[PDB]
């Protein structure tokens, strides 16, 4: 035995028996489920420091269908470790379920996406991450989940739901990748639904002699398909005399993604703009 | 053995040993629970196509008390299959708990209510359906849950919570039946609480020279006891210059169930009405 060049650990791993078949990157079809439920997965302090410790690892192959990770207690430092090509029109996820897990991400790897994969599509998937964890000080530019999906016409029936609870500020955009570009045709038109959290610019404009402050959310992190957002935290002290909205609706003008109107106690003395920054929970 | 006339399948079934007793439709009392927890219930494709596959089936009898269905993974095509009379003042559910289940309703029966029963009342029940599933193309006029309850004075201490997540549009009214008629006296007055989803008409009225668009929810699917609703989806493109509410409060005038006010950037040029349609999440 060679001393292992890769001492990565994972809850779940795919490995290939015998010869590679060119362009056939996936393993034997799962017809109902690989159902991982109710387990306790605890990584040692020392392995969390020294290795990648994933939920899913793909070693020269992966499984397309029906992986179900439900109701587990998990201490790990990343979600997906992949060493596989998934470059073909036959590479997809179908029917994955991730939900109801309890995460300790207190030693989450810095400068690493949780789950970042390039597929043809994902279909009939549920990726529900409800996190109540400490985190280390991460670079805030990486994503928990990032799907690059080459054929949006085949991206159907998916739910992505990321709820970082009190950890909302750890990453600027919990969700990265192609879902961020989906229009109504691509998102609800194909039964795709997203709930996620992002740090956003809000334009606040006030007119002389008005009591209204028009508030406009602008962010490449919110898909143009967004229906609404709820405010988690306005990061700035704002006007004392103003009742600020806590929900935003879709901006039908498309000037912004989302728009609401705050109301003043007394009219504004002059025309002014404010640059605001908020953490929002959005739904498409 | 006769070839079975009814090849219905169910997770849970009630059957009667020996003679019927007239007007005694229920089986022996459950004092704490029949607790079904943590199971995996997978129906074959072929049985889902060819039979009713229920969670609960009542064959010439039923159980009134303390059925607990918690934390199961379930593939079925209906919730309740009943072949029982429950016509007496002694027919009720008491202390049922349905919550935390993971549903595959991708072969849900068309033109069939999930759970439709006529009882004297239900008491101290929790019916919490959090669904993340594909569905087939259903007739949108049927209900997931429909309780007909003959004595509202005995309907106490109940919670019904239906969260269809991204599937909100599959049925016009997730909840049907007598709870839709409950006033404040019948609902919070007896410690009944409802959270459900429905497709609703919203009246939008705008006055010449006003910046306000009065929005009024009208629907036989919302009980008059409604406290509030959150908007899941406005189905229409609406005014570009308007900040539309995402929450509605109870309309104290009772002109509508629920009312909110949208705010324009510029006043309206004339008096106009718009017929709007939205999916709402409501709470009583």
């Amino acid at each position: 035995l060679q001393y292992p060049s890769d001492l990565s650990a994972s809850v779940f791993t795919t490995w290939l028996e015998g010869d590679t078949v060119p362009n056939v990157n996936y393993l034997a079809e799962v017809l109902d489920h690989i159902l991982m439920k109710g387990n306790t997965f605890t990584a040692s302090t020392g392995i969390l420091q020294n290795q990648l410790v994933s939920i899913f690892r793909f070693v020269g192959c992966y499984v397309r269908e029906n992986v179900k990770f439900i109701g587990n207690t998990v201490r790990v430092n990343t979600i997906l470790n992949r060493d596989v090509s998934t470059g073909t029109t036959n590479d997809y996820f179908k029917g994955w379920v991730v939900t109801g897990n309890n995460y300790d991400f207190s030693m989450f790897r810095n400068q690493r996406h949780g789950l970042w994969i390039f597929l043809e599509y994902i279909s009939g998937c549920v990726f529900d991450f409800n996190i109540k964890s400490r985190f280390p000080t991460l670079d805030k530019t990486y994503n928990l989940v990032n799907f690059v999906l080459r054929d949006k016409s085949k991206v159907v029936d998916n739910t992505i739901n990321i709820d970082p609870n009190g950890s909302y500020a750890v990453l600027d955009s919990w969700l990265g990748g192609d879902f961020l570009t989906y229009t109504a045709t691509d998102m609800g038109g194909r039964n795709n639904h997203i709930q996620s959290v992002a740090f956003v610019y809000i334009n606040e404009t006030r007119r002389k002699d008005s009591v209204f402050a028009k508030m406009g959310v602008q962010s490449g992190s919110i898909p143009p398909s967004v229906n609404m957002c709820s405010v988690i935290e306005y990061t700035n002290v704002m006007l004392g005399t103003v009742s600020y909205p806590v929900g935003f609706n879709k901006d039908y003008s498309a000037a912004y993604k989302l728009t609401a109107t705050a109301i003043a106690s007394q009219p504004f003395l002059d025309d002014e703009t404010s640059d605001r920054f908020a953490y929002v929970h959005f739904k498409c």
